[PDB]
């Protein structure tokens, strides 16, 4: 039961008034990405506050297409009060760690669909399609022959099923419709027609609204301001008003966490005019780039690639895409070239649209398998990791060879390990697989593992060590630091000297 | 083989040069809707001319998400030269009759997926998904238990398969990826980043470009003009440049057929300041609307409802959507409220988003089945007919009770049949089903049949005659004009007197 | 000396650095209007700071086209440090009372050209025209046969001359070019090309820049942000970059005083969806309006006219203009219809553009002269008072009959004077004239004086009392509160009954 | 005689009905520049048709701030029917030669104010100022000591007189207000509020509208389209609707003559991606430019300077402005940097804003006087020649040394005169002066004369020949071709060799 539209006007309520419409056992879908991107914060806050006061509502199911928050107490962490949530399906878990703490402790039912697939299943749910068929996730923990995307012991119901079409294997992911949506826009009119002029991006706001709407649910939308009916440009409207049931106006709405005023460069309206192991990894990663290539750099040790490219003078000769929608731009990013909706961005990725992608790793095993969704006893989830490493033409894994307070220095054109890491990242067998070396080889993909001391390539007989850093001993610093035996390439070479010098490399971008 | 990007710029070619890249047996996807909407005319023309002069390329497959053309010699009719096209899959067939003539004559393999499903399968193909699961089309000619969407005898290969998920029936539609795209935008930059500021709508341009791009195909895009790199607004860009392989610049590009100059009302930039049998049907159809309902712009006798609502002064109390993406507006419409891409519009329709849908009929049978895709020996195809009649809450069929130049006069608050139609439309059994009466009843839907002389409702025991026009004889003008016997409602009443008076009805729209 | 433009880039400096370029005895022109409108606050602050610390620069002349500030210590009040300013020409004086205090104490030379004329003379100085010829001010204190616009005893040099053209009297006003400008915009590119997208209005920013530029001076411009060269829309650029010598960037720049975040209704980008003595005068003033008439938004007791017209439902039937350039709109207005530069607005006023003009009064004498520029021993200055009262078709003076905490109660459809004002406003002879009753009659102008208790009209033989408020004694409340005897109209009536009733009047605006 | 605004709507009429409001002896002001720029063509056409058919209205006065037309039968040429025009005042005369033919034959009273001054006097008229005081035109034919702006014998009444202020000489130009205006915009709302989004520029449309409006006249505005009230952006509106009395809608309205469709590069909305005597002169003219200079390249042999600059790679190091408003841009122009209204542009010029101006000459005399307004027994008028040559810092006159079928050829680094001109352009004494060498030297300006064969500089003792083309004889090709003897510089040198070589000069623009 939703509040009625008096004279066609969308009901405007306080966030407190709005969350009173959430019943027990509602399935709530939360729009947003990291650091407050498109987050309906007042709604999340109101719901957390209501439960802290009344212990209602109870036993909600959460769908969070991507990870909200600050990797601490923001995002949907405030909703991790015991009894409020009973079940969650998220594309990324570590960004709101209070919820993943609940999953770790078997206190909630917990699934992780690949972020891209997840938003695709919400779009299917909008259309009352029962699920989607995709080979994204075959051979990983989301494959039912492994964990079926289940994150803990208490999670039992099979959502993902193995199916066959054209004599090929695919996964079938069940499409689940939400009952409630917390979405957000910059501005809407008196009938709820909404524009995103100052938002960092779009994500899958329309998809979420349609899925909840067509499930007889309540769409609640936070906006910064409301305007007169039919005065927005029709080509700027991203959500038709009839999809929205309740509007909350937050005149203090901020583009990102931190309360900074609207930045119109971030909005897209104006054109804006240190050698460590992380720069080293980003540098060697750039060597994998080609002229005209479409790539994706992931958060982590490689996210410096764009900067290195700018330093090297080749940043305009390829294009980097962001999983959530933005295309191009410089360090939120500014001077973007385009912004797609998140679902469409993932459709592109799934079909092998990326020439090169760069992903972090927590662990690598003898098979070339990579883990990121669980490590160190913690649940992190995938984000778009599976969507990106499943079919991209070249997969470039980036990270240090060891972990746990590793300290290095790059001086005199060499790598100095001043304090070796406590933890081996190169292990015999992954407890759980996020990326399958076997499937990537079956798909004909080119797989690299770039570290600060060593570079490997995946082959049919495992990892071949192809490059070794200056200042590093093969036996003591590499072979003694891995819990498996890599093939040593007969072509083994020192890593390019330029990488280790604190000056522009004179790198010239190859054209294939 | 595609032309190389020189200096990072998208290759710019004449239409003639561009079409020389199309090999024998390629699968060509053509963007566009009726009357020139988003049609890359210079590319269709050049391809037609090349075959006329050289009889190359040969044996192409065509995918046409919706119907292009003018119901005569434009659209893809120029491509109906014998030997050029071997195979076609279209969401609508009558808009380019030369192509549908080849289908009727068994000269080409010919399939009709529901337009909405068709564009969704292209989106699936972009993602390398093998097909989609949907209950849209169950119980109709697209059902493999009937014709499986095959339009003639020569068409043999099954593309649609019956599947089961959670003890429910669904159709599995195979996703086919094209090899070549003819797309279009208003403007692009030197790297192919494209905006649609002057286009009537967006259709599924991005979906088509992604589908062809991720199938290693060639995307060819017609634009009116090109601008300096990175000078377009990132939030206005609908097609990222890396999806585009060839740009054709047509300075004389027209929004619609007819050569008229750009109309900035049609672009969305500015706000614009007879009682016959068709108006009669549109008026009675308006009675089915209520405040706050979402309905669709109908094609045919139903298209006059908006104008009637305006006359009665209730046009702002509800919203009509257009299958191809536009939402709201007045008579290409102007003063629209929003424009979605076409695929997302059908996602909405499939999930039962329409409270009311208005559709024409060619034939109705004793089971309440409706036929429009084939009649009078001709292939028309569906357009969005199945996508809209499958799950919409109220299904309102509109048309005259007989066909073949029926003439009536509305005089003295009565209907006078002055020249009875030659052809009976209410027949015993449909040779081919576009809409299933049984399925609609299973789905809980409210089904009306509105004619100029009589109104019916579908019930479990068949059609109930509920209303009769003043001036008409039940026996001679209705019963004798149907090949089956409807149930006569015991509450049988005259159609509202005001419908038949040539003044404003003073109609008041029912509450929300 | 101005800083060099490195590679064509406009020098960017801190406000502190920028103000170091100001030498002793510079003529400084300061952009802005009341309450922070278009005020380069960092530049005023930095200059005031500089003088407080160093007692340099010295003996500056100020030109301030209109009044800046908050009628207290903001605006150019910080510049009222003795020794800093020696001379000032301002269009309004009471908005920055520390400066007018200096003028009252004969501490500076002090002139008041009418605001419209003053901005016209700056435009003249841009063109190196020696002065302007206008009949605006004839018969007032700005007329050299009176005070010549000199505000104190220390002010001696004649700036204004009586001249003769076409057998008519005119004033010649000397055009004085400034040496330094403090201007402001929202955004500029790297070459100084500036846009005003978020500013409340434009004022005379371009005029100031040209005047200073063509006088070999230094133009200093505060902006909120800077963008890449040539990325701003050429038709939004109000100031060509070659006019700008130094830019100061203030990322925290606020539309008005108060530090509120940018309001996009105020920017012009979006459409926004008690009966006391002041409302009473506003109501009676509205009676003077007619459909299609062009009026001014008044400053003072007149400012309520728009809200009364909205209450009465006739706000859209006429247009009110703002002296500083905005046209139309609702309560910084929002939903304006147009924004002109300030000088053009006054061009319009000077030629008799206003059908109706609403103005406050401090004093009225027996000749119907009005005084606002001096009273109660203080200098207020004119603002646009003379520009608007000189030639508007109807001149409607609005104010209470007495001053000095007059308190009234409007109960039972009558006026009750509960506390009489201590000061008589209707005196025998104005010591200094702001509006000439004689010149108004010569010009054929219709002149009204509306009070809470009485309404007068100026005639050839003096003020005629035409209306008396119910509840008021003619002798004690009116005649005894004036130092002259008005003619009592034979047609003297009570003020319209509805004015004194606390409900909507049912007022019908007179026809065009 | 003006049509009433029904319900606040501006009267919309055909051009034929519109011109019916023009009475005998009205003063008509016509907006527009060369080649159809901002020309209300339908209104000129309809007035011209009315007179051709009815011989009314009669004896109109024409004010044309600048020259309209194609130097033939367009512009205001259609208005040159005998008895229609009695009196004309234009800033330029050669652009509509049929009207100047009338002046030449003493058929009409004919004046030429300098273009800039003329538009300034219309602005002064809007404010009911009687005239403007300006030193622009001192010592030229507009000086009453010479011709007083009068173009023929029948022109008697004095409009321009000599005055004195600050013991300096000035011209006083009488301000004449028109009774009728033909203005134009792109779009207006239903109340006349007008925007110029697709117009080439703004010229002085607002000034003309205010001038006529405040003279109780009729303002007629041609637009391409009309829109709903209050839907245009207020910051885009250039003309407030209450200034407009009749609107004429021409849906076929073209940006320029020739009926080409709207060009959005010309509108300002998008960023666009042979050695003869003319190029030679343009090249030598470029030598006079420096980095950071503000220039104005004029009509004729100079107009090639921008292209030469682009060719030499220094086009972005200085800025050229156009007298009618546009600033910057490339070959109407595109990629402009800003567009001022015309009057404001001339304010800037009048105050010495131009560092360099480039002007054409018809005749030069021994004193360095230049003639362009009259030559070869024809009236050309000034355009903005006087406004620009009066106070600009450097005045570069550009032309050939002789006229009338002069053919030259440049190769082997020399000038070859193949056919000498019939007409000597360097004469003893100008019959009428357009530019005064004496006045320029008084004002301390640097005056150059560039021809294909010789370069001169004006000094106190006349023209110094400072440069001579290679391949040319001093006595035969220069001295024998002049009617006075120039001073031969002792530093006389060959014109730069690179000027006469068909390759890039490697020219470096001197520093700021």
């Amino acid at each position: 039961v939703k509040p009625p539209r008096i004279n066609g006007r969308v009901p405007v309520l306080s966030a407190q008034e709005a969350v009173n419409y959430i019943p027990d056992e509602a399935t709530l879908c939360v729009l947003g990405a990291g650091g407050g991107i498109l987050e309906a914060t007042t709604l999340i806050t109101a719901l957390a506050d209501k439960y802290k006061q009344t212990q209602t509502p109870r036993n909600l199911s959460i769908i969070s297409p991507t990870g909200l928050g600050d990797r601490a107490d923001r995002g949907i962490s405030p909703l991790a009060q015991e009894g409020l949530v009973k079940w969650a399906l998220c594309g990324h878990w570590g960004q709101s760690p209070r919820i993943s703490d609940l999953a770790e402790q078997n206190k909630i039912i917990a699934y992780n669909y690949p972020q891209g697939v997840l938003t695709q299943t919400l779009r299917a749910a909008a259309a009352h399609q029962p699920g989607i068929i995709s080979d994204i996730g075959i051979g990983t923990f989301v494959d039912p022959r492994q964990q079926g995307g289940k994150l803990n012991e208490v999670t039992k119901e099979d959502l993902i099923k193995l199916v066959e079409f054209d004599n090929k294997e695919y996964l079938y992911y069940k499409a689940i419709a939400p009952d409630i949506a917390f979405i957000r826009a910059t501005t809407c009119d008196s009938e709820g027609y909404a524009t995103f002029e100052d938002e960092v991006m779009y994500l899958d706001a329309l998809v979420i609204a349609q899925a909840v709407h067509n499930n007889g649910g309540i769409v609640m939308m936070q906006v910064q301001k409301m305007v007169k009916k039919a005065t927005l440009h029709p080509k700027s409207v991203r959500i038709p008003g009839y999809l929205v049931d309740i509007v909350v106006v937050d005149p203090d709405q901020s583009q990102l966490y931190g309360g900074a005023p609207v930045n119109r460069f971030i909005s897209g309206d104006f054109t804006l005019d240190p050698l460590n192991q992380r720069k080293l990894v980003a540098r060697r990663a750039l060597f994998e780039m080609r002229k005209g290539a479409v790539g994706n750099v992931g958060v982590g040790i490689a996210d410096g690639i764009g900067l290195v490219a700018r330093e090297e003078g080749c940043a305009d000769d390829f294009i980097l895409t962001v999983e959530t929608g933005p295309i191009g731009g410089i360090t939120a990013n500014v001077n973007t070239r385009a912004i797609l909706d998140m679902t469409s961005q993932f459709d592109f990725y799934h079909g092998g649209g990326l020439d090169v992608c760069y992903l972090s790793f927590a662990e690598v095993d003898q098979h070339g398998n990579v883990g990121v969704h669980k490590f160190n006893g913690k649940i992190m989830g995938t984000g778009g990791f599976i969507d990106i490493s499943a079919t991209s033409k070249k997969i470039i894994f980036c990270g240090t060879l060891t972990a746990g307070s590793l300290k290095t220095e790059i001086a005199d054109g060499k790598l100095n390990i001043v304090q070796e890491g406590r933890v081996k990242k190169f292990i015999r067998e992954l407890p759980e697989i996020t990326f399958s070396g076997k499937i990537a080889l079956e798909r004909g993909l080119d797989v690299r593992y770039i570290t600060e001391r060593a570079v490997f390539t995946l082959k049919e007989d495992g990892l071949h060590l192809i490059e070794i850093a200056p200042g590093v001993d093969l036996q003591k610093d590499i072979l003694d630091k891995m819990d498996f035996t890599p093939v040593i390439s007969p072509e083994l070479k020192l890593m390019d000297e330029r990488l280790f010098i604190d000056a522009a490399m004179g790198f010239v971008l190859p054209e294939a």
